[PDB]
């Protein structure tokens, strides 16, 4: 459905021989949301943008910050104060002018999560903060069956290399995942497996928590972020070798 | 000492929060070069910068190319055909107006490295691809103490959390380090010592290599930068722990 331009294989000629050919029609045919676009999300847009993603929707409404500086790859002198996910979108439509972003300048909340997660991505990276709207989203896709890969907290934490992502039922050292399961479970019903899962896939970090609210430093954000885009890859290529 | 401006401040209070402010001052004051600004340096740099450094000398002579948007955080459009240390400073400078940005618009080569260490840098970030003048930076840092960190080769590889740092003696799945150690014993009499060790630090990946589909290895971004910032967080750590004990 994207007719791979020869601009495209130039671009993307890397991609193609690191994943396959197949592959990089799947990538350029996907449609992929990435809601929160933070310190997590922000790079999370990049990789999906420098793997050949055809199609990507950011949703945000906050704006560049300063303090962002730190850990959104967004935040520089010249785009502060403009919407974190305008500016991503336009960032994206420099690494691949064919790319479609869609710009959703809006939070999800529990009333709309059904109307902006039924558009039919091919997957759904969660990095939003904040946890009622956070569990809806999660408990939407989850029950939907929608791919969704969501991520904990990254703050407080220096080792990227402590990165993994697991069931969300056997995160440790994160006490966002750990509220998240509560929330699901209590607003949700969602509730652990034969086996002991919830059935959400979710990149965390087994470090404990540096206090100083967290700080936090652009190597470790970053690597959340590019960790579940790996891991959403995998599991669509994976599904696509089965059928 | 660099002076912390209250605007320093609002761009790294988040860093300050987590390694502290003490650390935040070491940042400001250090002076970190990066060779060669591409898959992996090109991240080193971006994080570098993030991270309140105050000062970085970025060394490459190279040019953006369209086939670099895959794994390259400069490859944009509007950068193709730019010369990649150039483009990346003027991006640094965007992230931090005070910090002191050096473009060398060059390649390190057995005959210039001298000059170019010779500027008494807190750190070496090498990720450069290139065997014999990548042998050649290692075994210079080496001899003269110069804290250093490499990478080895970070194509071939979809797995980021299989990233982590060992003695170059050690790495695995890896022809580029596997070259490397060849050329620095052919060519600097570098070999392991007595416990089996270079000591060199290398950032690594235990992954099984990726070989070329559909001419030689690809890459992705999600791996080669996070190679970078494996580097740039173990480069902070050491300099943070020598402070320490220092
Ligand atoms: N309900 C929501 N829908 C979409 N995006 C959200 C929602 N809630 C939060 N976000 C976004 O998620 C991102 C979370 O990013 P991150 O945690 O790094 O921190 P930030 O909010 O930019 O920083 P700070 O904590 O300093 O405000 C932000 O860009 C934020 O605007
Ligand atoms: N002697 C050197 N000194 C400084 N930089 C170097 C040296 N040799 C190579 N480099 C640089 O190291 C970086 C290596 O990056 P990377 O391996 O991603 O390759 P690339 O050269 O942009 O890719 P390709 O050439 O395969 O398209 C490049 O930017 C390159 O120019």
């Amino acid at each position: 459905s994207v007719v791979i331009s020869d601009a495209w294989r130039q671009r993307f000629g890397g991609t193609a021989r690191l994943y396959g050919e197949k592959a990089l029609q799947l990538f350029a045919d996907a449609h992929i949301c990435v809601v929160g676009i933070g310190g997590v999300g922000s790079w999370a847009a990049e990789a999906l943008a420098r793997t050949g993603i055809g199609a990507i929707t950011l949703i945000d409404m906050d704006d560049v910050c300063v303090t962002n500086t730190n850990r959104q790859i967004h935040a520089l002198r010249d785009n502060v104060g403009l919407a974190k996910a305008e500016v991503m979108a336009e960032r994206i439509r420099q690494i691949n002018p064919e790319c479609r972003v869609t710009v959703v300048d809006d939070f999800v909340t529990p009333d709309n999560v059904a109307q902006y997660m039924s558009v039919g991505y091919s997957y759904v990276i969660d990095a939003i903060d904040s946890v009622r709207p956070k569990a809806a989203l999660i408990a939407y896709c989850r029950r939907n069956k929608i791919p969704l890969v969501t991520t904990g907290g990254a703050g407080g934490q220096i080792d990227p290399t402590q990165i993994q992502v697991t069931d969300l039922a056997k995160t440790i050292q994160d006490p966002l995942a750990a509220k998240l399961r509560e929330r699901l479970k209590s607003d949700f019903g969602v509730v652990k497996n034969s086996k002991g899962k919830l059935g959400v896939d979710c990149v965390f970090s087994t470090e404990a928590l540096v206090y100083p609210g967290f700080g936090a430093a652009t190597m470790v954000t970053a690597t959340f972020g590019f960790v579940a885009v790996s891991h959403a890859l995998k599991k669509m290529m994976a599904k696509a070798a089965r059928q």
